[PDB]
C-alpha cells in the first residue's frame, strides 16, 4: 500500500505541475503576443484560469483525499474544496458552450453577430459564465445542509449532499453534462460543415450573408432565410437558382450586360455579389465604376468604389468585392475561409478533450442510476480524476492546433 501511495503521489504531483506550467504558458504567452489577443483567447484565458485552479487546488486536495482514506481537514475545508470544484468545472462547461455559440454566430451571422464581437461581449459572457456556476454551485453544496435541516455527510468523507441520490444526480447529469454536450456538438457539425468547401461563389456569399437555417427578420425587417433570400439545411439548389436568377438579370440589363460579358470569373462573381447586396438597380447606378471595370481599370475602380455609401455602410464586404475587382483573385476570401478553418480545428481539439476526460464518470452515473450501487469506488475515483485530466490537456491542445499559440510557446521555453 505504500509503494501505492508513492507511486500515485508521484504520478499527480507530476500532473499537477504540467497543468500549472501549461496554462500559465498560456497566460503568459497571451500577455506577451499581441496577436494572439483576440476576442477567440479571451475565451480560452477564461478556460485557463479554470484549469488552474483544477491543477492548483483541486487535483492535490483531491489526491491527498484518496491517500489519507479519509477527510482530515473539517466540513468547512471539505464544503469549500468541493464548492471551488464544481464552480470551476460547471464554469469551464459554460465556457466551451459560449465559445461553440460565439464560434457558430460568427459564422452564420455576419451583421448582427460577427461585427458586433468586441472583447467586451466575449468578458459579459465570460463573466456570466463564472457567476451562474458560482450562485449555482456554491449556494446548494453550502448550504443544503441548512436546507434540509440535518448535515448527513460523515465526519471522514467529503461528498456532496443531494448528489447521493441516483435520480438527483442523472438529472444532474442530463442538466449540466448531456444536454451541453448535445448542444456543442450540434453546433461543431455546422460549424464543421460550413468548413468543408473549398473558396468558390457559395462560401463567398455565405462570408458576406450568413446562412440561417431558421426564417428571420433582416436589418429592413422582412422575411429572408438562408443566404438573404426572400426551413431546411440544403439550401445550396436554392442558392443556385437565386445566383442563376442574378446573371439571367444582369444580363437583361443595359448597364450590366458589356461590364459582366468584359469581367473574368472572380469579377463576375463580385458582380453578383453586389448584385446579391443591393440588386440590380442599384448595381446599375454604378456608372462610372463600371465603366472603370469595363475598361481594364482595376487601381481607378477600386479607388473609385472606395468613395460610395456601399464602402461606408459595410466596410469589410465592400472590402473584399473591391479586393477581388482589383486583383482578380480569392485571396481576400481564402483569408477568412482558412481563419474559420483554423477556429474550427481548435474547437474541435478542445470539445474533443472535454467530452473524452468526462464520459466515464458521466456513464458511471448513468450506469449508477441503472443499477443499485454497482460502480465500486475505485472507479468512481478513476473518472473524477479522469475529468481533472481535461485541465492538464486544453494547453496542449492549444499547443496542437493554433500554430501561434505553438511558436509563442516554443519562444517562451527557449527563453527566445
Ligand atoms: C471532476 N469534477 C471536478 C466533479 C465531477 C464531474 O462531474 C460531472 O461530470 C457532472 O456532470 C456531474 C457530477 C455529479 C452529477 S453530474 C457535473 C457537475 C458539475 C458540472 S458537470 C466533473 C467535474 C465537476 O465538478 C464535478
Ligand atoms: C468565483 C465567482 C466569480 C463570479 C464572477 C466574478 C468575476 C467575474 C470576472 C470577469 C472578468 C471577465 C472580463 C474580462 C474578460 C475580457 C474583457 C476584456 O476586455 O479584458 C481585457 C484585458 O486584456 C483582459 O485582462
Ligand atoms: C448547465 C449547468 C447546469 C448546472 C446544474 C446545477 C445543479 C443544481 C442542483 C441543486 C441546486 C438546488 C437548489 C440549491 C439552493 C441553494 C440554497 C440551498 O441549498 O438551500
Ligand atoms: C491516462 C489518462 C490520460 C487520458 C488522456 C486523454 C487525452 C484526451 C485527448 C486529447 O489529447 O485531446
Amino acid at each position: 500500500r505504500l509503494w501505492e501511495v508513492i507511486t500515485i503521489a508521484a504520478v499527480t504531483a507530476v500532473v499537477s505541475l504540467i497543468t500549472i506550467v501549461g496554462n500559465v504558458l498560456v497566460m503568459i504567452s497571451f500577455k506577451v503576443n499581441s496577436q494572439l489577443k483576440t476576442v477567440n483567447n479571451y475565451y480560452l484565458l477564461s478556460l485557463a484560469c479554470a484549469d488552474l485552479i483544477i491543477g492548483i487546488f483541486s487535483m492535490n486536495l483531491y489526491t491527498t483525499y484518496i491517500l489519507m482514506g479519509r477527510w482530515a481537514l473539517g466540513s468547512l475545508a471539505c464544503d469549500l474544496w468541493l464548492a471551488l470544484d464544481y464552480v470551476a468545472s460547471n464554469a469551464r462547461v459554460m465556457n466551451l458552450l459560449v465559445i461553440s455559440f460565439d464560434r457558430y454566430f460568427s459564422i452564420t451571422r455576419p451583421l448582427t453577430y460577427r461585427a458586433k464581437r468586441t472583447p467586451k461581449r466575449a468578458g459579459i459572457m465570460i463573466g456570466l459564465a463564472w457567476l451562474i456556476s458560482f450562485i449555482l454551485w456554491a449556494p446548494a453544496i453550502l448550504c443544503w445542509q441548512y436546507l434540509v435541516g440535518k448535515r448527513t455527510v460523515p465526519l471522514d468523507e467529503c461528498q456532496i449532499q443531494f448528489l447521493s441520490e441516483p435520480t438527483i444526480t442523472f438529472g444532474t447529469a442530463i442538466a449540466a453534462f448531456y444536454i451541453p454536450v448535445s448542444v456543442m456538438t450540434i453546433l461543431y457539425c455546422r460549424i464543421y460543415r460550413e468548413t468543408e468547401k473549398r473558396t468558390n461563389i457559395f462560401e463567398m456569399l455565405r462570408i458576406d450573408e450568413g446562412l440561417r437555417l431558421k426564417i428571420y427578420k433582416d436589418t429592413e425587417g422582412y422575411y429572408t432565410i438562408g443566404i438573404g433570400h426572400l426551413t431546411k439545411d440544403e439550401a445550396e439548389k436554392l442558392f443556385n437558382q437565386d445566383v442563376d436568377a442574378a446573371v439571367r438579370g444582369i444580363l437583361r440589363n443595359a448597364k450590366l450586360k458589356p461590364v459582366y460579358d468584359s469581367l473574368d470569373a472572380v469579377r463576375r462573381a463580385a458582380l453578383i455579389n453586389m448584385v446579391f447586396q443591393m440588386g440590380e438597380t442599384g448595381v446599375a447606378g454604378f456608372t462610372n465604376s463600371l465603366r472603370m471595370l469595363q475598361q481594364k481599370r482595376w487601381d481607378e475602380a477600386a479607388v473609385n468604389l472606395a468613395k460610395s455609401r456601399w464602402y461606408n455602410q459595410t466596410p469589410n464586404r465592400a472590402k473584399r468585392v473591391i479586393t477581388t475587382f482589383r486583383t482578380g483573385t480569392w485571396d481576400a476570401y481564402r483569408v477568412v475561409l482558412v481563419k474559420e478553418r483554423k477556429a474550427a480545428q481548435t474547437l474541435s481539439a478542445i470539445l474533443l478533450a472535454f467530452i473524452i476526460t468526462w464520459t466515464p464518470y458521466n456513464i458511471m452515473v448513468l450506469v449508477s442510476t441503472f443499477c443499485d450501487k454497482c460502480v465500486p469506488v475505485t472507479l468512481w475515483h478513476l473518472g473524477y480524476w479522469l475529468c481533472y485530466v481535461n485541465s492538464t490537456v486544453n494547453p496542449i491542445c492549444y499547443a496542437l492546433c493554433n500554430r501561434t499559440f505553438r511558436k509563442t510557446f516554443k519562444m517562451l521555453l527557449l527563453c527566445r
